């Protein structure tokens, strides 16, 4: 009796118990007579403006797509929990750590990159793990990927990095050439591209996959002590990727698979989990680390920085309405309440600005209003008004301005961010040659087997090929670089692609 | 003290009482540590990305207006209730007029015309009296102005018409010769010219003026018999306008004095108040009917067409938020319950299509989910989707589609449009010649009284004087078909301004 | 050595050569110093607003998506010319016919349907094929198919019909239940589904494949005499379709197959042409004709209406930049310049408004006034004036209001549009059944072939199958309403499938 | 005849002597048969939806607004040249100093700040002035004021004090509460606030009155040495004030006494002119300056940072089409080219976020496409791309991503930023009591006359009065602050007009 999701509608209607259903109404609510027959005059005769049942019908249509995300457009959502399992209040302050059993709605959307709306999800590409918790203290929104790194250290080149995973502004095709020389003109991606290419690259379904808040981040205690840290959150289905083979084979037959997996899942009550760490580094080890704490395209080796743990993640209902809460979700970065904090990882500081931008433009100037995105388990209260769309009282006939003498909204001092110390030049600091190999050396020949280590540099010659010859050795030289044989292997292969 | 209005926030502070102020927070509900100094590096230092305080609340700011509109852009709102004194079901059927008694929440925006946002109350124009009638059956916008008729009955000319009412589209001025030169060459315009330039072209505030739905309407009764009518509100608070000195006054001393006159009495258990009547025609008698029933330009004489009370329009209520309840209220022609249809009336039949079609860009694609502007009263359950800044559930996961087989929103025969027949070459009709003098020969020796007809010529020739000699010529013209005197007088006026 | 479209970049340098790269600058024109390291002060330390070359780059970043098409999402576009090469003179006195040999630049963007902008394009799928004319009279569009008939007749069906072919409200996955349930409900989608399902569902590129106009249209000569007409451009590559199966894998091997046929062929001077022809009818004939010559779903067979002779439809030129190009191209079937005329469709009235609003939506505004949608072998100069993103001059200090006194662009006589006469109720009339099956009786058999005959009822139970029993059996009834054996075949496939 | 703005449609229609009106079209170039009458039904039948040339226009109409600007919403625009006179080649390296003699173009608007587009010219308030200089290394926007100070010095009050200026949230009117209640809280306003209520408040026109970058700048020469300034810009009309008696009179008289002036003026060959000098501070300077050197409400005394003669500012061309050329028209502070770089001034800084920022919601995020904004001076060239109404040809098929191997656009080094020191700890430091009164002392007693201070006292009490008892003390207070004579005096009139 199909699955779950096919039977959406069928169970809708059963649920819908025998009461009559509600009466079909226009926008204003004024019932239609007749929905299904144009008003005209005669029967072979010319439209009326005068039917406001059409217009009103048909204007709402053509309004109903939205801009899409500039990247990761494709991916899922569900709503479920957070839940306290661990105590960190030694480490962070935040409310929603507060004590053990201390849950927190959260609100999460897998997704992945490149690919458009349309796209399909078993394809090779990092995936997207965003999680909403709607604290005491805020929203707080842990936009994190399937991997602890990412290609580029700057945000200065992602806007060109997307671009080249993205479309020729000319052909509006794929394009290999674009792809490899912007990977290859930048060797800081090796660490992140031998993630990508490995079998990590297509994880089965999103249920099998690990989340990373990937960036360094800042914890301040109730004590104004703060210590970096780093969040893992390990899925408690076990990881499980997809063969080329099958992902191609999905990615037509199926093109949404990840998507009715989650729904299914959660529908026939075996709902997802992933069990949330951190790693702490104190700024006495940050001052010492072989490299820069704060490196996108760096780790902190669990043997070093082992991970504690802290909470479960759970969701546990599909969202009733995609567009709605999902489609419609913004997760900025910037969200943190008092206790957690960004670090001056480069990366990072671009996202505080990013995210929230793009929601204005995606979305609307007052899209925190939206459902989804309203922070329900907070009060949100101070000197901000109007803008298109408010919907709400827009915070009726408060004081609009600070300070006041009327009683309006105060700050709370307790809340103040944690301060630090920078001294130096304010100028544009090059991170271009921030080591790009050894971490990567060391993932080549030591977290993966020899086994899985051809299949890699396979996936990967199996993309290099189409690009020009000009590019393919460029880049093999990189990959030279992280090791000799890291690198034959792959140019061995090239050659035989390449006739 | 002092009034009501201007205690705005001293009485907000008292009733706030002894709480506490709620704590300031950031759009995302995260409290600020301090929202009055910026977060930089050294106290004489750069602003920093870092300060995401700063950007939620700058970005807010930068997004606060909306376009204003494009017409009657200055104005006062006010919310109320509408209560049936009589029965006229006998006519319609709405169930806004079911039973004697019944109370109909409604909204009401007052304004003038040219003017933009910041301009002046008291100046000459027409006046905007839109009235909201929250139904059980949708929403009732009946938008009308303080005059019965209107200067054109031809849509096409009414975007030049505001054209040269407004701007000159180089120097930014008002154009003496953009007003006349259009209103000459369209004498149909004489008739509203010249209750325009009358001691009703500036009236006391909002609430001593009267409501005209202007336009010829329709009302089925529960056989499905129709009838052609025209909605009057007169005022209780009795007639009162105001001189050109205490205007121009006014003008200057306080540009919101009717939205402060409004206030203030509201505030003041002084509610206004208006009794609703209705103009009753039959399609046979507007048949015989002497002139064009549905010109614009025309009114049905209280003699043989005698006006029948409905009702009350009362306002006891003062908007909270402006904003959010004045300012992005938008009341839509096209929403009449069933028992209210549309007339032939050309310009009617324009503004079906321009309200919602504005009020699309002026608010946006979801604008009747705006508080304001949802039809509370009455169930909204139709197949429309999406949109931009999506409220409520997007009727969750309901079927879409219609007609479906899921017990999903369903039509209603009772609530079809009453049918008419109308037979002819579809074409454009020059309705130019429609009689342009006949009525407002009247108005000028029968409604007005000599001292009136002085006031009424020195108003227009101390504006027309400023245009060009041939426009002045060709718009006395004009006026002596009305009558000799008519122009002769304005004639005699423009010579001795033509110092 | 590769394809044209993998060596853009390749060609774009080549040919660039022998000059020196642009300077690097601002959306302002501030030349940048470096675009890879942001601005920190301090190599490990926070970004500063000051970074404004880093808000610039990446404001406009995060907002480069517009919204899709609600539908045809998927598409490609190319430029070229059409070439009158014979006189249909006496039908048309449209210019853009005006003689023998006459060159009128053109744009055309084929497109599926259903599928968003990551969708692939070899599927069972409708296929647009619209057609923008650059004629001195204004822009015509002639916003065609790959078909000559649609699975509806009434614009208020279709928003219904869309969302079944579209996503799940819900699950967000292409659903068969609506789909069909749809279609089961609504038989007169019977001639277009069989169609759809036939061979003809998977054309190979935007190449081979016909165009129709499918509406049904008016002519007007230089006499004021109209005739009813249906448009044709044939392909000159000769029907070519793709099998289930091949395209089922280019599915995923290149989702971009027909942007990458479309854009080699022109690439490489292999420059597709199709060949325009009129099915003219009288109002006469028009009269007599056997069911609704206005009926969508119903064509003019040329047994009695003869396919004529009229121009060529070349395609010479590619995209240079596709977003900008091919992305933004709105095409608006109003768009009709003197001898050519809106039919009574139904579906096609309605189409008169929705493509011009939501090119509003989707572009904006003054959407005309992006070059591609421009009408510039034209003279554009009328009475409107400013909007959002003002291009141009906002045709500088030109009088903005209509009539007037200052020279200002008269209208022109000639091109009033030809008049009809329509008697009849203004109402609505119910067309649901208007012979669902007829000619749909005439393709299974007469055109179908015992071997198409054998995919068709084999796709559809490929599809059908899929969707509850109750479901299964109105879609078999209505086609067993075709042809007993239609629904018959289906039936035992039906059966086969449920195991 | 009279002044050359009345007769702006006269020299319109003149100036086309001959030459024969352009037809009448659609947006789409369309020619238009009948532009004053609507398609019916039969003469007084219902409109047809089949008209479109009413819906092309209609629908535009309906959009002709955008979103005022947030603050500085009326003004007045012009166009002229920038000349440079002095070399101040030692200081800036900034190519629009590049040499005597050279001329820039340039664009200046002129507005009040509060009063929305309605609002009236001559009103006290201080006054905007902006320049737009089309240099060849991009565009430079110097976007001052009509004073060297202002009322806060940190941006995080900026969006309150400007609600406080503007109306009350609920009752929508001006409230002395909410003005002087913020002020009264924020004492380092009292320099502005003495500034503004003296005889410079209400300038008579945009002619008469001094421009001033107000913020420290820092000007950065070809050796890469640096340098603070403050940019000034002295009416060469003389400083010609209004007083508080004629200014209401044109406030009513004449709302757009300002544009009509400024037109005129230039119209009749009358072109205004200002001379540009400029301050220098030093770093070393910089450190033992008595005061905050980047603190906006203190001034650099001419004595020991005498002015320095740069060029001339001449204006002698009116826009063409407002709208077009004036209200779209925007200015960027972040807009400064190589050699002209911000100080850490607070305020600035959050400058260089907001204007962008808001230009982007106004106008559009491609606004820098619109005519008056572009940088037609210089050549864009970057890997920026799409965004809703793009124009231009989106840098075409250029490689969109940097770095790349294809000859695109690249980095100048010779456009880095000069590189500044700082240090301290990262927080939120607290300048709300870095001295504010000495300055303010020194122009109440130093810079203005007894008559003087008389009228600056009773125009601050004029407003006061009407604040709340409570209010009227904490001003007062502050006013002693600066002289125990200053406060007195003020409190006297209080006393006064308080019955
Ligand atoms: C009466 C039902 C129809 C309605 C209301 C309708 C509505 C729409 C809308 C709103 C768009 C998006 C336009 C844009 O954003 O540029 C669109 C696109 C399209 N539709 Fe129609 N459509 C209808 C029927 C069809 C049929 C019947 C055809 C086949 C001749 C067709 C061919 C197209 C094409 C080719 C496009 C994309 C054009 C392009 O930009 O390349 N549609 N339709
Ligand atoms: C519009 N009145």
């Amino acid at each position: 009796n199909r699955d779950p999701a096919s039977d959406q509608m069928k169970h809708w209607k059963e649920q819908r118990a025998a009461q009559k259903p509600d009466v079909l109404t226009t926008g204003g609510g004024n019932p239609v007579g007749d929905k299904l027959n144009s008003l005209t005059v005669g029967p072979r005769g010319p439209l009326l403006v005068q039917d406001v049942v059409f217009t009103d019908e048909m204007a709402h249509f053509d309004r109903e797509r939205i801009p899409e995300r500039v990247v990761h457009a494709k991916g899922a959502g569900a709503f479920g929990y957070f839940e306290v399992t661990h105590d960190i209040t030694r480490y962070s302050k935040a409310k929603v750590f507060e004590h053990i059993g201390k849950r927190t709605p959260i609100a999460v959307r897998f997704s992945t990159v490149a690919g458009e709306s349309g796209s399909a999800d078993t394809v090779r590409d990092p995936r997207g793990f965003a999680v909403k918790f709607y604290t005491e203290d805020g929203n707080w929104d842990l936009v994190g990927n399937n991997t602890p790194i990412f290609f580029i250290r700057d945000a200065l080149l992602f806007p060109s990095f997307i671009h080249s995973q993205k479309r020729n502004p000319q052909t509006h095709l794929k394009d290999p050439d674009m792809v490899w020389d912007f990977w290859s003109l930048r060797p800081e991606s090796l660490h992140q591209v031998s993630f990508l290419f490995s079998d990590r690259g297509i994880p089965d379904g999103h249920r099998h996959m690990d989340g990373y808040g990937s960036h360094t981040f800042k914890l301040v205690n109730a004590d104004g002590e703060a210590v970096y840290c780093k969040f893992h959150y390990k899925t408690d289905q076990g990881i499980k990727n997809l063969s080329v083979e099958d992902a191609a084979r999905l990615a037509h037959e199926d093109p949404d698979y990840g998507l009715r997996d989650l729904f299914n899942a959660i529908a026939t009550g075996n709902y997802p989990s992933w069990t949330l760490y951190i790693q702490v580094m104190t700024f006495s080890e940050a001052e010492i680390f072989p490299f820069n704490p704060f490196d996108l395209t760096k780790v902190w080796p669990h043997g070093d920085y082992p991970l504690i743990p802290v909470g479960k993640l759970v969701l546990n209902r599909n969202p009733v309405n995609y567009f709605a809460e999902v489609e419609q979700l913004a997760f900025d970065p910037s969200n943190m309440p008092p206790g957690i904090e960004p670090s001056p990882d480069k990366m990072l500081q671009g996202r505080l600005f990013a995210y929230p931008d793009t929601h204005r433009h995606r979305l609307g100037p007052n899209y925190l209003q939206i459902p989804v995105n309203c922070p329900y388990r907070a009060r949100v209260a101070n000197y901000q008004r109007d803008g298109p769309m408010c919907m709400m009282d827009n915070q009726g006939g408060a004081p609009n301005y600070y300070p006041n003498s009327f009683s309006a909204p105060e700050h709370q001092p307790s809340a103040l961010e944690h301060r630090t110390h920078f001294s130096g030049d304010v100028q544009r600091f090059n991170s271009a040659n921030d080591d790009n190999v050894t971490q990567v050396r060391t993932f080549y020949l030591k977290v993966l087997n020899e086994e899985q280590r051809k299949r890699l540099c396979e996936n990967i010659a199996g993309h290099l090929k189409d690009a020009q010859l000009f590019i393919q050795k460029k880049a093999v030289k990189n990959f030279s670089d992280v090791h000799p044989e890291y690198g034959s292997r792959i140019q061995a292969l090239l050659d035989k692609y390449n006739e």
